[PDB]
């Protein structure tokens, strides 16, 4: 089993693509070595197409049907709901790709006669024909990294109808089912604050803590008929409509398994016998995938009180440590069992005796001390690929603002609050945009958020020590100065120095902007300010959020 059969035909860009960074105005005050971003294209979608192209093998032990089993009974508990064809509508992102048929996101969106009657002929169709496989558009991802320079990825999704049809036979079940069946385990639940706590708790419940990461290599190539079929089986153990039976089984043997792929010129690309990475259940299907293997080798490895924390195919493990030899055999022993049910490493797994030294959703722990001298702990990340992103940001409106979703996820930490938040309010109060909501993204979710709103948003998701955190990590630190002096990043004296002017503008504002320059960037200033809860908070809904995996689901809220 091929994970791709290629016919030769290219993968196709569906309009220009740059590779070198746009320069601007106001690139230099961000970053100096422009040479150092750049963006994919599918100039590079051949050598994407080499590395994801390979057979799968698998052995299916008695560890591996044990854990399926305990999943099913879980899954067995859920209920969910037939979503109505207006509800799906509403959660398709105003820009999300327009069908072939004679509309586009927009007219979905409106409920439009056109759009709605398509989306009834492809529901029919589905519950009719169980074995047609469904067409895909494959097109190679245009997305921004700072150099070593890796090859597009590739997204691989059916036409907006089918997207449609998907929300309306699995949306309920994608949003409900994985927390049910990994309860604690399943990381989308989680913002970043209860990530940590997760992890911090964990890894204090172990009498010597032992975690690593582990790395699938190309984990959608990974993914077998089998695991395909299988993730249908623990679907279908929900309470379901019959209607959403015969949807999700006719979507698993049509599209999920494997299908045709076209590119955007129309020419037929090859087949598809792995994981799509644009379909609704991705999220859903790699996670519930990577838990059930990951489970099962645990069990394998013999690791000691294994606890897992899982985010589609970003895997993090901490277990009860039996000394440093014992643990490289097991991991050894875990890693040959992943393999054998065809999840096999990229970076071999290393174990960690530190919990700030590992790395699980680009993420990890570290701890600062609050305005009261208290040591907390926190979320954070290489601020490399953020950077990278925000310097294309500032001089191309791009889809996602990765800038906006880096600074709602990383608001507590120095890179972000140094200098993601001091370089964009400025731009936003030149333009006078400071008001005008953005589109972002969080857990593959798409969000509309107006940065005036930050403030709240931040102290909701972070609490008040989001604002007052100092006395970072050494490690943490050395990261940071690395990261910019590698990019060419002004120093702290100048983004200090921003911040004020930046804040003293945002205060005269008023209203939410001057709440913004108050909590923002209270750093910035020597005589600290009070600070303190703030009203609008509760107001927002933040309901939502985190409870769910979206990645390549064309989801979107409000
Ligand atoms: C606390 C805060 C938050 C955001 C920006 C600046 C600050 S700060 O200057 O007050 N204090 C602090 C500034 C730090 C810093 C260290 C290295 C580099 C580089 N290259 C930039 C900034 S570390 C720190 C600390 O408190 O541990």
């Amino acid at each position: 089993s091929m994970s791709y059969t290629w016919t030769g035909a290219l993968i196709t860009p569906c309009a220009a693509e740059e590779s070198k960074l746009p320069i601007n105005a106001l690139s230099n005050s961000l970053l100096r070595h422009h040479n150092m971003v750049y963006a994919t294209t599918s100039r590079s979608a051949g050598l994407r197409q080499k590395k994801v192209t390979f057979d799968r093998l698998q052995v299916l032990d008695d560890h591996y049907r044990d854990v399926l089993k305990e999943m099913k009974a879980k899954a067995s508990t859920v209920k969910a709901k037939l979503l109505s064809v207006e509800e799906a509508c509403k959660l398709t992102p105003p820009h999300s790709a327009k069908s072939k048929f004679g509309y586009g996101a927009k007219d979905v969106r409106n409920l439009s006669s056109k759009a709605v009657n398509h989306i009834h002929s492809v529901w029919k169709d589905l519950l009719e024909d169980t074995v047609t496989p469904i067409d895909t558009t494959i097109m190679a991802k245009n997305e921004v990294f700072c150099v070593q320079r890796k090859p597009a990825r590739l997204i691989v999704f059916p036409d907006l109808g089918v997207r449609v049809c998907e929300k309306m036979a699995l949306y309920d079940v994608v949003s409900t089912l994985p927390q049910v069946v990994m309860g604690s385990s399943y990381g989308f639940q989680y913002s970043p604050g209860q990530r940590v706590e997760f992890l911090v708790n964990t890894w204090k419940s172990k009498k010597n803590p032992m975690g690593f990461s582990y790395d699938t290599r190309c984990f959608d190539s990974t993914v077998t008929e089998n695991d395909i079929r299988v993730e249908e089986s623990i679907y279908q153990c929900c309470d379901l409509a019959p209607e959403a039976r015969q949807a999700i089984k006719s979507l698993t043997e049509r599209l999920y398994i494997g299908g045709p792929l076209t590119n955007s010129k129309g020419q037929n690309c090859g087949y598809r016998r792995c994981r799509a990475s644009g379909v609704l259940t991705t999220s859903c299907g790699n996670t519930l995938t990577c838990y059930l293997k990951a489970s099962a080798a645990c069990r394998a490895a013999k690791l000691q009180d294994c606890t897992m924390l899982v985010n589609g195919d970003d895997l993090v493990v901490i277990c009860e440590s039996a000394g440093t030899q014992e643990d490289a055999a097991s991991l050894r022993v875990f890693t040959e069992a992943m393999t054998r049910y065809s999840a096999p490493p990229g970076d071999p797994p290393q174990p960690e005796y530190d919990l700030e030294l590992i790395t699980s959703c680009s993420s990890n722990v570290s701890v600062a001390h609050d305005a009261s001298g208290k040591r907390v702990y926190y979320l954070t990340r290489d601020p490399t690929t953020p950077l990278a992103r925000a310097a294309w940001e500032t001089a191309r409106h791009t889809p996602v603002n990765s800038w906006l979703g880096n600074i709602i996820m990383y608001a507590p930490t120095l890179w972000a609050r140094m200098i993601l938040m001091t370089h964009f309010f400025s731009i936003l109060l030149a333009q006078e945009q400071l008001e005008k909501a953005l589109d972002c993204q969080i857990y593959g979710a798409c969000y509309s958020i107006e940065p005036l709103d930050l403030p709240q948003i931040i102290e909701r998701l972070h609490g008040l020590s989001a604002f007052s955190l100092h006395s970072y990590s050494p490690g943490e630190i050395n990261r940071v100065a690395s990261c910019l002096r590698k990019l060419g990043v002004p120093p702290l004296r100048v983004w200090r120095h921003r911040a004020r002017s930046v804040r003293a503008r945002l205060l005269s504002q008023g209203g939410r902007a001057a709440t913004c320059g108050k909590y923002l960037f209270n750093w910035a200033v020597k005589t600290k300010l009070k600070l303190t809860p703030i009203p609008a908070a509760s107001q927002l809904d933040l309901s939502g959020w985190f409870v769910a995996g979206y990645s390549g689901g064309d989801i979107y809220h409000s």
